[PDB]
């Protein structure tokens, strides 16, 4: 089957030398066109994406002078050591200096004040105390008593923190923020700061838009909030640096944008502590004991947040998205070919075209649908064409008769490309067995009047012996036969040669039912002399 | 070329009233739009997706009491500044006090005993040591010796983790997250905090999953792990925020699901320091001397790791999306003509159907190729087409004859639409040239016999002059001929007459090789006066 | 319309027996296949893929002896308690011991000094100073007098980091890096450490590849770094873990790879401070005075950047691709359908085939072009044909005419498949209203010559009335009508039957207007009584 495979196959079409189709089916290439490229380049949707690498360094700079003497607040003294993607500024405190682990009352809150040993409860955790009780009731002043606890003593006592803040000043801090920025597949780095960026740069939003020295206050109005309120409390500010990164080098871009966002809830439930602080000790020894002082810091928590992505071109990427797309220049063919299947039916004269008559010159499509269609039946074995000579179109009787006579048996329309049943008065009773004569019980007319048989063209196109010979020598040149094999050649041609003529093409000739008039002249001009005709059978 | 680019072309199509095919390719319409459609709600494939930004803030809340007289945890004592991803609470520790940088022997070990000097060495590094040897066995304690080390001294004893864990406690530890997440590209922001809830919810996994309030014994209960046991040595917590957030207006949701996950490994190897432990010194001045207490601190490190993905509706992602589904509906398309074009086969009756006659009225298919598939020979130069009066094929001989006569050249078997290799008694010798003389040399029959030239059609199809004048002037109405000039046009239109007669279509027609005894024939009715016949020449 | 939607739609196809289009055929199919194979496989474009979630967890070992008298740093002196994504190893130091918060002369700097109170402003912040000016210039030696500041005193001096560094025995430090990765969506997690590693282990690139023991110096050795260099001011490296992981059961793999970059940046302006230091402070007190010893920590700052990827096949993603790709497919059919399209051109034999004769076989595209495009015409009220016996094309007039005679407006040339205008001597004026006369002034030829209503076909082709008759008769067998009624069908079976014969298709003849010679003609064989003749009528 080596010459089986190597053939090719190709589409029969109608080419229409139609200007509006043809401007259609354009347009419509141009609009996919033109939105499948702007996709593409919009979306670079021809680039293979990848998340950054960042490494963040941080370096704060600024001092303190906080008025309580005068103690003097460096880098070392509101920062810690971590430089990364978080650092934390002190903006205010509360001091609890010289604790002692040891037994102390408790400090007096809204429920902690005590007048028996009853209400203490010896190894209780009071989730607002910092002191497992003992059960008793000591007195803390000489207003009120509180029960005793084991803690570092004395306790913190409930003080807010001071109002304003007490290194509010830092508010004219800067931190200079260094970000190398990586994607390890397309293996290309870059930083943040450029060879061009000096050191006395500020950054501004659209000054200097890539210096990555920030002022804190004006980190905290970029963002939408006020510095010296929120440096009461505290809170968590976020510094987000978006790498839109084009890695392409006919386009080639990578640089950072930064902007601000604070993620402290300013509207945190009093429950959760709003705000941001943390308690740490400087542990220290006096006396022979282990002294500790406690701090509650506030301030703000600084979060680097560096995201983004880097793209550059792939072949894979493009051919993915482009068969992606290939489909879709399929809507022009859709479109117009929808218009012709639609436009063609009768119901566009019966309904339509009355109304609006803008609409009439498409009756082209009836013919554009005839160019390009072709219906055909199904060939089932009870499939039966009649045509009648006294109507103009065809039926199509395609179920089982069981029974009845297929004269009265009506079906479908089709257009052409003495018994009871009899309307001619030439029809013969059928000579089939008795289950089957409903088939062979067909007159040539549905209404009562001449017998086809008897037309001019009948004895000419169906019952001339000479043409019919003329026929079977055109199918064989050199053909010799007895009477018996001619007649059964020449009977069958004529069955052919009345069905070709009254039914046109060989598909509704094939499974057309010849009239009991014109089967019997037929078998009276070509008889068998011995045994029954066969009639009718399905031709698959 | 206006009207050239002006066109637009259609397929030619059959359209068969079939209700199995009909019924069978809205099936397939079904099946693939019932995945496509589930395959796109399901996996979000309409969705543009973003990796979610997160900023993690925790609050840990309890208070210990360690028994060795009575010491005080707060949240200053076993955590630490980090209130991020990570942070750490201790729940046992090891401390060595009082420690100075000085010479002191080493602490005894499986091997840091010593006997004389040259066991000793100086400036050695043991990788179980906390100093440099300086070559010098001093004595320990009476009973043994170990050598002498620059270190802080004395060296810490390499004492076990205490069991039960000093701060077991930490079990009823509180956490408070609170959990910021940002998606840039679709500019949405959302915490897991709600509003609705209260500071007295504690997590559970059906009745409140959404409190961020954790208890540190329910986290590991959740994990499948025992705090009693991990906190003896240490390990690592995994708290997993994921973030599944829909933000379409119609199904909008973002909502965080919390798991647990242990990240330590319970079982690594001894060498690998398994558990979760570090050293850190609280470093104080003491007569004027640097000295350091070194904690061994134990503990669960706790790592809040966020992730998710926020997805909004795009157009170009449905965009691509549908187009990259387009094809599958060719399915049906593709099925139904592999129906068609393989159950037309000669094969299907041959060795088939008399096995398995369920799809005996799969026959049908023979009807629907032949309306469907029209099958063209490639028209090359040795393309020849030769029919045999006594056969009822035609045969293609496509090969070169090479100096064999064309009547004993067999080729492939193809259905219609006194020399010593004739047959007839009527063919004559060729008078081409020796090298094209094998074309000619054909008879009009295979097996002896009458000659086709001897029918009584072949004077009415192919030699009747008025037939092919009649046939001239209906091609040229108004035609004035010299008798040269008409009888080459009879001879040659007389050849066409014989080649459509026996070989049917045009194309077969084309490339038709006619007999000796015909061609002669022919040429003996309609002479050429001067000069020699050209032959059969290629058309193409 | 249950039979209407219950029907199948194939392409109508022609195929050709063509090895050289087969071959190519089956060329392309096996390059797109293989292309589309490639894609998948290289690409894993059928798997779902993933980011993965770290936990990292470090310990760095080692001991350090610094000569100054002699100081002991272990893993306490150097490192910080964080054993994350980030550990810090100090390799140098500045101290400044003994610092009180009070008043103090500034520094000797390269704009420190002053000669009068002139020169210092009260409260003013310099940038380079730890203090906030008095206004007071102070002697701060012999020598020279600095302003007074508010500070920690004696303030710390401009003093370079100690070459080579203190600490610089930190080349020999290894750390171990335990790394826990997880894929939430698959559901799978594992370690980079190997139940076969031992603690004597230590990485190399080529010899122990999975072995997570790391020397520092090895680090900075396969980054292109040299350790003793960086170890004076410090710096970033970066320890990447790349988990390039497939889960899928028959390609299994998840191990890491270990790759060390840089991230500090070497040639940073000055202004930015190169390197990596930070200060901290020893807070103690002394005589009842809050003490602070100031140390300058220089180091190398290890960034662990863990990232990847977790891949397992995904039917939805095999789904998405396969649908992408089956486009492809179809550029087999372009190119040879425009192989066909193209060389079936007239100038292939005029201008392309003279030059080159290779491509001389390549005119069976002529035939294959016949044989899949039928070329029609939109049938626009204006559309003509015109055919003229002297000519052998046929003109399609498909502008309006606006008063000039059809006979003399030329139009475009098609392929068959009395009066001042007339050149034959027979036509005769039309008798339509002036505004359409000018459709029927048309005559039978375009130069002077015999009329084509006087050849012998015209009588037997269109102006016999048996033959008309007959045609009548096989149109209805049995039809009796008037010598009016019979007249009118003769008479338009006349117009068909000269339609037909001279222009062949009945597109075309549906369009072709009569010469006025033929047309009175057939009007004089088969007149009209009573009225006057309407003339072509647009089809449609
Ligand atoms: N289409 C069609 N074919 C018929 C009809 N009647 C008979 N035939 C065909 O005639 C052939 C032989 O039928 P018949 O002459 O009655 O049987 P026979 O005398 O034994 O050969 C069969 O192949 C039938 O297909 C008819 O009404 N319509
Ligand atoms: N198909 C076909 N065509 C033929 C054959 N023999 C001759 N012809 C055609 O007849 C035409 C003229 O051949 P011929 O009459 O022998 O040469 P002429 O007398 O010089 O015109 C050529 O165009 C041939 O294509 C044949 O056997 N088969
Ligand atoms: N194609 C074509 N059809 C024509 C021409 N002249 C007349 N007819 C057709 O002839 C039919 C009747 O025309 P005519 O005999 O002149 O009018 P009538 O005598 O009133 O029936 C119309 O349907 C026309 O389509 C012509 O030149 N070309
Ligand atoms: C009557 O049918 C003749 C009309 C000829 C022009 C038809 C234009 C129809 C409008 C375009 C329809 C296709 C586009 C559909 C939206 C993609
Ligand atoms: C004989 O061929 C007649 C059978 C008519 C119904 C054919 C049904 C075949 C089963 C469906 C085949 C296409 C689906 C293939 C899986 C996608
Ligand atoms: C003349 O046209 C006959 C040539 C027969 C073989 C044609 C081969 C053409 C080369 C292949 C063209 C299609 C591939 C285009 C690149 C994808
Ligand atoms: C910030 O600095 C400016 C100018 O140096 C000063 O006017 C302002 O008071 C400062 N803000 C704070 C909060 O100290
Ligand atoms: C910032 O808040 C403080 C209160 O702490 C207020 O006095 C000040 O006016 C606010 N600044 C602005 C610009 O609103
Ligand atoms: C946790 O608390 C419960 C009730 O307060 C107590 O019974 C239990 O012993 C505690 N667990 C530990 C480890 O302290
Ligand atoms: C947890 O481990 C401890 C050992 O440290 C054991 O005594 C206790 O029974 C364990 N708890 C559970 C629930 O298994
Ligand atoms: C590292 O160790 C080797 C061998 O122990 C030693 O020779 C070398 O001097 C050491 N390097 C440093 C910087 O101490
Ligand atoms: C590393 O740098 C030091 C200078 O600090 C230099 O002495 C040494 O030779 C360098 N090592 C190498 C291998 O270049
Ligand atoms: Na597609
Ligand atoms: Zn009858
Ligand atoms: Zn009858
Ligand atoms: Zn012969
Ligand atoms: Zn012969
Ligand atoms: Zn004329
Ligand atoms: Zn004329």
């Amino acid at each position: 089957s080596w010459n089986d495979v190597l053939q090719y196959e190709t589409n029969k079409v109608t080419r229409i030398q139609s200007t509006n189709y043809g401007t259609v089916k354009w347009v419509l290439h141009m609009i996919v066109f033109s939105y499948i490229s702007f996709a593409l380049v919009s979306d670079k949707l021809y680039q293979r994406k990848e998340p950054v690498i960042s490494s963040v360094h941080t370096k704060v700079k600024g001092i303190a002078e906080v008025t309580e003497g005068h103690s003097i607040f460096d880098t070392a003294d509101y920062t810690f050591p971590l430089q990364g993607n978080s650092f934390f500024v002190m903006t205010n405190y509360v001091k609890s200096e010289g604790q002692v682990q040891t037994l102390c009352p408790e400090y007096p809150r809204r429920g902690a004040q005590c007048s028996s040993d009853r209400r203490c409860k010896k190894g209780w955790m009071d989730p607002q105390s910092k002191g497992i009780q003992t059960g008793r009731c000591v007195p803390y002043d000489k207003t009120r008593k509180t029960c005793e606890v084991s803690a570092w003593c004395p306790t913190e006592e409930e003080k807010e923190a001071p109002r304003p803040a007490l290194l509010r000043s830092a508010e004219n801090f800067t931190v200079l923020i260094k970000n190398n920025i990586h994607f390890p597949g397309h293996n290309y780095t870059t930083r943040n700061i450029l060879p061009t960026m000096n050191g006395s740069c500020t950054f501004h939003k659209t000054w200097d838009p890539q210096c990555s020295i920030f002022r804190l206050g004006d980190i905290f109005q970029e963002a939408g909030e006020n510095f010296t309120e929120v440096a009461v409390q505290g809170g968590i500010m976020g510094i987000e640096i978006y790498w839109d990164c084009n890695l392409d080098s006919w386009s080639h871009h990578c640089r950072p944008r930064y902007s601000f966002r604070r993620l402290d809830d300013k509207n945190t439930d009093e429950s959760f502590v709003p705000g941001y602080n943390f308690r740490y000790a400087k542990y220290y020894k006096e006396n022979n004991v282990e002294k500790r002082t406690l701090i509650k810091a506030f301030g703000i928590r600084f979060d680097i947040l560096v995201f983004g992505t880097g793209g550059k071109f792939d072949i894979i990427q493009l051919v993915v998205y482009i068969g992606s797309t290939l489909s879709y220049f399929g809507l022009a063919t859709v479109c117009i070919d929808l218009l012709i299947n639609t436009y063609s039916s009768a119901f566009c004269r019966s309904g339509v075209y009355p109304y609006c008559k803008c609409c009439e010159p498409c009756t082209v499509n009836e013919y554009y649908y005839r160019k390009k269609c072709e219906s055909i039946m199904e060939p089932k074995p009870t499939l039966k064409y009649v045509s009648f000579v006294d109507e103009p179109h065809i039926r199509m009787v395609d179920q089982q008769l069981l029974g009845k006579s297929l004269q009265v048996v009506k079906g479908q329309e089709v257009p052409r490309p003495s018994p009871s049943w009899c309307q001619c008065g030439n029809c013969l009773p059928s000579r089939l067995p008795e289950q089957r004569r409903a088939l062979e019980e067909l007159c040539c007319r549905r209404k009562p009047g001449r017998c086809i048989t008897t037309s001019k063209l009948f004895h000419k196109l169906v019952l001339s012996r000479d043409t019919l010979q003329l026929l079977l020598l055109y199918q064989d040149p050199l053909l010799v036969l007895g009477e018996e094999a001619t007649n059964s050649r020449l009977r069958h041609r004529a069955y052919r040669c009345y069905a070709t003529w009254r039914f046109g093409s060989q598909d509704m000739a094939d499974f057309a039912i010849l009239p009991s008039c014109c089967r019997w002249r037929i078998r009276k001009e070509f008889p068998k002399t011995e045994g029954q005709y066969s009639g009718f059978k399905y031709p698959y």
